[PDB]
């Protein structure tokens, strides 16, 4: 089963937070695909 990416918290920046973005759009694709 694929990997739950995990939240930058306290100290996150837009960049990683958009890397987050993708990585749980991706989370979200291959649980589906899964």
């Amino acid at each position: 089963p694929p990997k739950k990416p995990k939240k930058p918290g306290x100290g996150a920046t837009p960049e990683k937070l958009a890397a987050y973005e993708k990585e749980l759009a991706a989370y979200e694709k291959e649980l589906a695909a899964y």
